[PDB]
């Protein structure tokens, strides 16, 4: 009650508690000291934890049953950002321990109690025509991408004008780039799966997932005669 | 009320608050210290923020419920200028964070 | 006209340009003047030619 409060004889006054004023960039993280029904009537168990946010109230006075753990700033993702959430909260309102959720795009949210980011906030891969990623499946992928499936331990290449955010089941193995070659110029490539070496000649080339560049050795006089005749 | 004010026995006098004179090149940035309906009748929530401009009033006395954050100078773009605004205000009156 | 993520394109001529929030200016580019006998060698990186 606003005004001067005069305590009854057996009421010991302790202190004044001021409200935590919430803003759409912040949330209040609380823990229950005992069982109760909260400021909105939700039943809290002992040691339970939750967030209060502006959608609940614009200011909160923390109850005698509530421990304030701190203020949580909003995680904001730009259109070109993603993040990976460790131990994400599930549909039953509990942390999914040891799992990951990948979140993309123009999204802002608060990390619920027990959630945390794997590598903070991260950039979406934007790839040009000359770029690709070599990707490894850590677990089976079924219809995850564009109606294609991959076994655990498979590698594949994605290329070209796209945005990519790695699924939780995928590891980026390397960034991979095309090699530009005029109609007379070439490279030797070994397809490691079959073992076969061939000359790729005469166009810009991207090494497919199976391939490595192969070094041609020359007899010890020949390499000099190519330079002398250059 | 203009003139000499004589305070009632229980009214403690604190200090004189002068009005912030607005110009078409400036605006006043305010925050609500508690809930109220403002100088134009708009309902303010606690910790809400807004601007007062000449189109609202030529001079504003900041209410006891209003925290003055400062004066905002107008951003002017010439015919050959452009700018990019971060966290811009949406159609619902809320900042579009990250956009 | 439409462009996919990661696509490059060139704008040229007498114009005013303000980069859309979805667009990054990569570089300022300028024409090379050449008389009827003079030339340059150019590589089309998409085909290597």
């Amino acid at each position: 009650t606003v005004g001067a409060y005069l305590p009854a004889v057996f009421e010991e006054v302790l202190d004044l508690v001021d409200a935590v004023i919430l803003t759409e960039k912040t949330a209040l993280h609380l823990r229950a000291r005992r069982n109760f029904r909260d400021f909105r009537g939700v039943s809290r168990r002992t040691g339970e934890e939750w967030l209060v946010t502006v959608q609940d109230t614009e200011a909160h006075v923390p109850d005698v049953h509530e421990e304030v753990l701190g203020v949580v700033p909003i995680t904001t993702l730009g259109p070109h950002n993603y993040c990976v959430i460790l131990d994400p909260v599930g549909p039953d309102g509990k942390n999914q321990l040891g799992q990951k959720r990948v979140v993309k795009g123009e999204k802002s949210f608060f990390l619920q109690p027990g959630e945390q980011l794997e590598q903070g906030i991260q950039d979406v891969y934007v790839l040009s025509e000359q770029q690709g990623l070599l990707l490894r499946a850590l677990q089976p992928l079924e219809e995850e991408d564009e109606e294609v499936s991959h076994q655990a331990g498979d590698h594949w290449l994605i290329r070209g004008p796209l945005e990519y955010v790695p699924s939780a089941k995928v590891e980026v193995v390397e960034e991979r780039q095309a090699i530009p070659l005029d109609e007379n110029e070439g490279i030797y490539v070994q397809d490691v799966k079959t073992g076969k070496v061939r000359a790729v000649i005469g166009s810009t080339y991207m090494l497919t997932q199976d391939e490595v560049l192969w070094e041609k050795e020359l007899p010890p006089g020949v390499e000099e005669l190519l330079n002398k005749g250059q």
